[PDB]
């Protein structure tokens, strides 16, 4: 039985370019996590408690996604390589602008997964494409959700009264079209 | 015992003009169903989740009404004739405009039932007028309800803040005067 | 952040040929729905109550599948386009013949999904292939189920006694091999 | 306050032709009752226990309908006039033939109600047309039901095996399309 780069018994070798791309995607997820934390803080600074609670949960969720990817590398007997994590963006002129960055961060996370997926297909790594399938499905619902929040905030058109109403929705757990 | 046009034992013959008018009313109900689906989609596209859920339920309800009419024709030993279904309207400039079309569609559904009712009376088909009575009663409450939603949306006068408040009412199941 | 054709924030553009093919598949599902309704009616006309209840449920299910596809287009920020719906077939010489059309309609629905799937693969739209995966899986079980019902009815060889026995199975919810 | 023909306070006079027609309809219902009893007996004589139980219940139901009409005459301060009740038909060559007579008896009961209804309309007796409305509705479901039983028995085509299967359905309470 062969041993993988992390020392465990190796079911099938992984191409180093695919390994590198998974390790980088873990950084993308970790960066989304600290970005949602930064957004949580911005909302708390403006007394938007519902948005603060929503992004606090999202930061924890993105971190769970990152850890889920580190477990896949363990399961494949590959080495992890936790990287330097850049500082998040921390300043926005409005909630609409924040939510725009939020949506783009979700969409960018999906693009990263898609890039890993395409490289797995090139390498015929069916374990990885299967592993990624439910994660792409969750990204579809997250994109749908962030499009909903962004659009609802844009509909408010900067009226504080409407932003308070939406804030209370989020505090209540009303965060999707349903 | 005579057999009806659909092959079952025939309790009493139905005039072909009344049969034709019932078959056409089934199309009216099916068309209202797909119209409310189109309206559900328009609302979902604008993050008006409460209106989206309301019209999603209304599309299912109108379809149930259509099927209820197909069962009456079976019970009368008459043939059904499911027809080509036109494409619904799908574009509106505002929620007020959508709700206006919605109210008119409900009122037009009642007019169709009334036309069937009058033809049954002309033909002295008491089974059909009796069958239609509870359906007219339900139309009265649906007209009352759609007048309520339309008027409440018109009262909002296009203010996004008020439309969000109404949207949340509908998501909560608050869809009538009560 | 870019806006999609339906007005929502756009996570990733969709090729117009793939959009068109999804919109057409929605029509396929809507057409299967009204076809199963027509079959429900044919069975009710011949007092085959179990088959009537089965196809009544199947018509509702196919419609849910159609709506599920309209939600995916919303989630992708694409426009829906609800189309003219052709009239269903409504006449069969026997239950065996009806069930043959029923099986072919299920298989044809899967072919339509497969065609959408292949075009997504050509376009590298991984969101769409992932979205379609559970729906293909459900089609496998539906094909298995309709093959079971068709074959059981064919085994009956037109004996009314056996068709009554099968009818009672379906009324009892015994609709699959299990 | 005026007194009605039966001695009670009279809310509104009834035309004697309408009174006579209601009194005769009570006889129609009583005759259907003893007819279903005769049918119950014929089925019991041939060990068709499910059909025996079904018609035993139907005889009791028709009698309840008759009594319901006698209560309406009391409520209208009109006299009842319970009439000589003819002997029922008691011999049939087959269950198919019995069920044909059964369906015709139900349809004939509805015709009698319709005749009363038309005379009430001529006399503008809105109390009577309102009173009759739910009874016509119940007749629609009874006609639907007897068409179902008749057609299912005809489908059996005189095969004892299929008639036993249907008999067991009826014993189980499976007496309608559902
Ligand atoms: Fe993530
Ligand atoms: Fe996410
Ligand atoms: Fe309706
Ligand atoms: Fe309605
Ligand atoms: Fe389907
Ligand atoms: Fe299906
Ligand atoms: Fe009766
Ligand atoms: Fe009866």
């Amino acid at each position: 039985v062969a041993q993988g780069p992390n020392g465990r018994a190796l079911a099938e070798s992984m191409n180093p370019d695919l390994l590198s791309a998974i390790q980088q995607h873990i950084s993308i997820e970790r960066y989304a996590s600290v970005t949602y934390l930064a957004m949580s803080i911005w909302c708390a600074e403006r007394e938007l408690a519902g948005f603060y609670q929503f992004f606090d949960g999202e930061a924890k969720d993105e971190q769970s996604h990152a850890v889920h990817f580190t477990q896949y590398l363990i399961a494949r007997s590959q080495s992890n390589d936790l990287q330097t994590l850049d500082a998040p963006r921390q300043n926005w002129d409005s909630l609409a602008s924040l939510m725009a960055t939020a949506f783009q961060m979700e969409a960018d996370t999906t693009s990263s997964i898609q890039s890993v997926y395409a490289l797995a297909e090139r390498n015929s790594d069916t374990r990885t494409t299967v592993f990624l399938d439910p994660l792409i499905e969750a990204q579809i619902q997250s994109e749908d959700q962030f499009a909903y929040l962004l659009g609802r905030v844009k509909f408010a058109n900067g009226d504080p009264t409407a932003l308070l109403v939406i804030d209370n929705e989020l505090r209540a757990g009303q965060t999707q079209r349903g």
